[PDB]
């Protein structure tokens, strides 16, 4: 396989049963890592993901947990160490979103998205960094961001804020813990071909509208994001910390400016 | 009298009793505006500020409120509309922070800073914009941010995250409500001579170390920030929206690289 | 009379005979400053502008010069010092551009845009700062940039490169000369109603397409930019250095994401 | 080896005989690519680099050329196609630098650095993109930037401007050519252990001063940059375009802010 330094590494992935999380689970399995799959409530997909990792070459467990609940996050990292012996890579991938006019967005709805998308990643990063520091492990944190840590998002002010927050969180933790060999990085996916988007992307006109926002002209495959994750987690990225690596087919480069407009 | 277009505008300012909030209250008083001073804790400070505002040429009331409470923020804008007739400028300035190694930061302490610094500004911004939309007013929002929406801040991951989130919140709302002529901007102060820092700046070795990180060589005066607020609220800044305007004596330009070291 | 501290300051402006340069010349005239108008080509335009400046309440001369020629830039600052006594504000505003597919752009055409847009501003900035250092003056430099120091611009790779370079040039000089109290900032205009665009904006389908990329919904008026220049040169912006201040009706906030598309 | 899709790819590297360029030559050799080594005047190192690529598993040629000369750049890409049959990856790595107070920097010296660091990369990128477009190859451009496309650099205003320019150049070409499957990216190295730095890094106090600017606490090894180059060139980075990937041990995260200062 590709990244040999990843063989037998313990990798925890929140929301790891579907979409980007699953594709990362499987790719780390292809690298013969030991994967810990978190999931909110869909056991069967988690079980399916578990089997894919094993069938690709990895060991795997599944663990139920809500990332808005501190004990579930604490429990997740502890379960990983109990079961597999250690922790090497922490991937905070859970996320929720819904469109609402911003002046109409409720406080409860703002909070749900903030708690899940930002606070969940803080909790996960914290619990991982704690463990690395306590045990002198030069570990690795990958936080799942979005093109929307840079691209503003009308109707999704909670989501955009959550990721803008995630960016400074990541950069801060990277600076703070860089002298301990602990690396912390964001991945910024563009529009990706996942479960949440299956409905939209079936419609030919909505698919084309989305593709028109992508300079490379196609919706990303989750494996292309997983490729970035493997790289970042590996010792090939040894001198890379506190960055956001956008995997968006050019979306942050301002798609409305194609062909020299404006 | 600088910005004549500000005379008799209604300006709400959270945390307006001390520091930068007070400096801004006074300045909008100098422009003969109608200032609503929100405060949480110390009525005697708010009363003392209400006074400077009246002396400077303006009108003023004081309103008690906790920015982490939705009813309090809703009440504040409604009080401003009752008392002065309308709303023109909403300034979300309330902020808290404390040093903790990140791997030791509690969820409650993380939440308090996020709730106060980011969510308070979201509720502030929402309630103002809601009023602007419904009443066809080309209003204005100033969100008080920090060099730390760009500069990472070890021991202050909660603070950094809250301002990175504030940046994307501001940018989203600016984009979402630009077609209505409603403008939304951030101010990014560096090290400023305010109450919060009075401890730090008394210690002459600490004052010097802070000063060694400001290229311009001095700690910022609170009125230098209020000058930026006056500009941004004014019709002089009519084409300016979605920005962060740093008032930092060069701090975002990387202190460690002065004279060339690298 | 807005910025009283500007009265009788010496302000040099390259490309000051038309467009944004002219709007800025007039504005500093309204502030009763002493404006030196550089021009390359059309004396009758420069003379016509010299006039608006004198009518607006200020003093003015006109100086012919090509900003790609070192002797011309050196001459211009020396002429300003001869004629008015000193220098206070240096504004590097000269700019050229033309659409070419990037793989078809000639070296000479690349060089002309770089020489004019970036190097001219370097020479401008150098000669002004040189004068500020030697004579202990807390002077000011405004470099005229573009949304395209941040927005990439296919068919205009030379232009985009020149402004990305201008951003780092400005930031470096701001940091290097901050301890001397010399401030250096950029302005970043979006689509502005100027001579260069008069062609484009006559075509009603073109005017509309450009307008559809401005969140605020209108093409910028040149005086909206001069208002930013007046602010930045003034002592109101005393703590503001090393920044880019975008005056773009929201254009850097990603036009394609209005109403939520993505 | 690691990236199998890189086997037999034609990779052109400017300044490829020493430092970062050499380390990239060798690493692509380890991937069994065919490497074209450009060099300015040091044949023996070029010859040595050539042999290292072959000894690692690759084919290699060397070609003399000054990147400030258009015909040498044109010649380089043509020589690559003649010799090896095609062109897949273009790496623009040439660079020069020297410290000068910015108000004292000569026009000739500014130009030398601009012509070499920015214009050279434009010429190389152009010649490569031309070839990809003419032949429907989904090719790859890597432009060698620096932490100084983001970090300002007193005494090196020409260098900083050159890389700020490079950033918008890269982003622009990425947007322009993304619909042709052509990817364009920057690598942003921090302080690296190369020939140009051997003198400085021998001195224990200068080595420590530099290491104090690096959060990870060590000077990067050229192979760590070469690892980023292999990743970016490979189809593992298939959805990654127009980015700058900093490999700097945390240097862009503001080293003066370690331990919660300011």
């Amino acid at each position: 396989h590709m990244y040999t330094d990843l063989k037998d590494k313990v990798v925890v992935i929140t929301g790891g049963s579907t979409g980007l999380g699953r594709a990362m689970a499987v790719r780390f399995g292809q690298e013969e890592a030991k994967v810990v799959i978190n999931y909110y409530n869909n056991e069967e997909e988690a079980l399916d993901a578990k089997k894919e990792v094993e069938e690709a070459g990895g060991q795997a467990i599944i663990v139920q947990g809500d990332v808005t609940k501190e004990e579930d996050v604490v429990n997740l990292v502890q379960t990983a160490i109990k079961e597999f012996g250690t922790l090497d890579v922490m991937i905070n991938n859970a996320g929720v979103e819904n469109p609402v006019p911003s002046h109409e967005l409720s406080l409860d709805n703002w909070n749900k998205v903030i708690d899940t998308n930002l606070t969940g990643a803080f909790l996960g990063s914290r619990e991982a960094i704690k463990y690395f520091v306590e045990n002198d492990i030069k570990g690795n944190v990958i936080n799942m961001s979005s093109v929307h840590e840079m691209i503003p998002w009308p109707l999704f002010v909670h989501y955009a804020a959550s990721k803008g927050g995630m960016k400074l969180m990541t950069e801060t933790l990277a600076l703070e813990y860089a002298p301990k060999g602990i690396r912390v990085n964001n991945i910024g996916p563009g529009a990706m071909n996942t479960p949440i988007n299956a409905e939209k992307f079936a419609d030919p006109v909505q698919r084309a509208d989305v593709e028109s926002m992508i300079p490379m002209g196609y919706i990303g495959k989750p494996e292309e994001v997983a490729a970035v994750a493997a790289f970042l987690a590996s010792s090939q990225a040894s001198y890379v910390t506190g960055i956001t690596l956008f995997a968006d087919g050019g979306m942050t480069k301002y798609p409305s400016f194609q062909a020299g407009r404006g």
